[PDB]
Formats: C-alpha cells, structure tokens, sequence
C-alpha cells in the first residue's frame, strides 16, 4: 500500500533524525524487504521520495501529513465517540485510512471540537499541514531529578499502553525520576496522584513516554 | 470485488425475482463481460455461489457486507450529519475497510436498529433479515393508504427531491388517482398537502398497508 510508505517515511523522522532504510520501512510496514524496495522505488518516480536512506520531498510531505491526519483523527474519534481504548484504536485507523474521504474527516473533525492530539498525545496535523508537535523528549533521555508532564506515548506496542494505563501513566500525569540506573537499563519515577505511588519502569518503557519540563 | 459482487447478487433479488446475469453485475459495479466472469468464477470456486444465484455459505457473507453497508450509512446520517442522498457512494467504500469490531459498535451506538436512513432493513449479525411487509406504491388503487416503510436510493436525484417535497420514511399516504394516461398518481400526506408522482417516483416508494 503506497500511503503506508509516506506515512511511515514522516512518523519515523517526526522523533528521530537517523535513517529510514528500506529494511526499516519493510519490518514495520508488516512485508517483505524484497516488495518494500521495489516499492520504495516506485514512490521516487513520482516524485515523492528519494534514495541507501530515504527522505520526504515536498510533495511527499503534503501527502504524508494527509495520512497522519486521517490516522490520528480516526484514532480519537474511535475512542471519543465508539468507545475504543488507546490499544484498539491503532490497527483500526491502520486500516480505516485509505477508505476515508475528505468529506468524512471534515464532519469527523468537527464534531470532535478540532482536536490537535491522539488518544496517545500524538499531533493531529492541521488540514492546513501545520503539525502541533509539543517541545519534548523520552523519559528515558531525561536524568535523575528532573520532573516533566506525559505529552505523547507511543503505540507501537499496544501491551506496553495496557500496562502504563493500569499502573497509572496517563497523558497529563507529572513525573519526577528518582533513580535512573543507566546499567541495566531500568529508571525509577514518582507518579503524582491521589495517593501517589512509585513505579519501576525498565528501559523500553521510558523509551516511550515523551515528557514536557514545565 | 469480491465483496461488491456478492452484495450486489443479494441486493438485486431482495425486492424482485428476475435474476442475475454476467452482464448485469458488469452494468452494476463496472466491468467488462470478460472480466465479469472472471471474478464470478472465483467466488464460485470457493464455494460461496454456484443466473447466478448464491449458495448458504454465500447468503451469509453478502448479509454480512449488506449488513456493513446500511450499518455505515445510518452511522453517517445520525451522527456525522449527513443526508440520505450522500451517504450510498461514501459507505460504499469503507465497507470494504471496517473491521467487524467497529461495526458492532457502530451498531450499539445507533442503538441495534433495524432498517436504514432509506428503509433498507439491516441484516442481523446471524443473517436474521428484518424484511417489512412493503409493495411498491405504484401498484396501490385508489384509494388504499399506507405509511412508507423503503424507499429507492439507486439515483440521490430522487432522494433529493423526495425530501423537497415532504415524503420521508413513516409518512402516511392516501392515494386518491391513479392517472396511468397520465403518467402519474396523486397522493394525499397526512401527515394535508396535496402530491403528485410520476410512475418512476412512486416506483421508489415501498409501503405498508394502513
Ligand atoms: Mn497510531
Ligand atoms: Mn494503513
Ligand atoms: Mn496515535
Ligand atoms: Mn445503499
Ligand atoms: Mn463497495
Ligand atoms: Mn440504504
């Protein structure tokens, strides 16, 4: 499917400034590398793409930031209206967002109140193709002391969102980090709530909450 | 295409018995008569069809996409806005893209209804058709009366002007001529304004016996 590219390409460079190989698109988009080259390839003829690593032209991005668009507005209208939790909504919209037309994602769009993030606290790119991208980074990449507000989690790993709504890690919670033991790979922090609890999250699981220092 | 085909199959023979032919599904969906069977021969090899006319295991996948389908559309009308004449292209798509999780609670949220925006009944998730004793109100004399239970939505062209007028599912009609020189019935709304239809709008309007 030649959206899932551009989509993928754009949500791999929106927290990260590595490379996109065409074994990393392959992996993650769910087929075999020998496709994903051969599709990759079609993707730079038209003048979308380019390739070693692959990048996003300009018109690459409008398109890109489109797919964004209906996946994540489709992901909160899941939750906001049909009742969806976080972990379901990302293999529905996985699909859902070749079959949406503009029309839908207009009424979609305005009957959720213009949202501008996820059910994650990802980014809903605005139909003008602004992005409302918070000014964070990992857990995982703050040290001992620092405290910070959770803006966006990643989806990637439904089990992983299970586990962080049932110990209490929502959007909006503070943290503070209390021991953060780089060897081997585990970070203590303190949950500000009711009766405020301490959890122990390992090194996957702060690789995964994006924080803001405020 | 796949599911487009089986659908339209079940949809053709739900209001009439002239039966399907290779060419007619092509003037349905849009094809050639090469291909069309081409794609017929498919779903006939796995045993879902064996004049086309579908088998059990066939039945119950085109209830389940008709299912899908007026499900979508009555989710567009109650929700989203949307009128009855723009929801039949539209639901023809994410028909295709919708998992039956989401459906089912799309229909807990329109609270399990039985037929949609047009009267079209909505199949079960069994297969448990809900067909409402209807006939077409051209074939009606006057005058016998009758509240509209379907209506066509094969042209948003009659939609359109069916709601312009005041004709809706629910509606109760007296039928008062019954002018076939003419080319057209009258009809009296009560819910009192006085109606005239041409033979093919009144063609589009099933009803139901006082
Ligand atoms: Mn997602
Ligand atoms: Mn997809
Ligand atoms: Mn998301
Ligand atoms: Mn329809
Ligand atoms: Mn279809
Ligand atoms: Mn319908």
């Amino acid at each position: 499917v030649a959206q899932d590219y551009l989509k993928v390409i754009w949500t791999a460079q929106e927290w990260s400034q590595d490379k996109v190989s065409t074994k990393m698109l392959a992996e993650r988009i769910g087929v075999s590398a020998s496709t994903a080259s051969e599709s990759i390839r079609k993707l730079a003829e038209q003048g979308l793409v380019d390739h070693g690593a692959v990048t996003l032209t300009d018109s690459g991005r409008r398109a890109a930031l489109a797919m964004v668009r209906r996946h994540r507005l489709l992901e909160t209208f899941l939750v906001n209206e049909l009742g969806y939790r976080w972990d379901e909504v990302h293999d529905e919209a996985e699909v859902l967002e070749h079959a949406v037309s503009d029309r839908l994602m207009a009424r979609i769009d305005a009957k959720l109140g213009f949202p501008q993030r996820d059910p994650h606290g990802d980014p809903i790119p605005g139909a003008d193709g602004q992005v409302p991208t918070p000014p964070a980074r990992q857990l995982w990449a703050c040290r001992d002391g620092d405290t910070g507000t959770v803006a966006r989690i990643s989806d990637a790993d439904p089990q992983m969102l299970r586990y962080f709504a049932s110990i209490g890690i929502s959007l909006d919670s503070r943290l503070r980090v209390l021991a953060r033991r780089e060897f081997a790979g585990m970070i203590s922090v303190a949950i500000d709530s009711a009766d405020g609890a301490t959890v122990d999250l390992g090194s996957p699981a702060a690789q995964a909450i994006w924080v803001v220092s405020l």
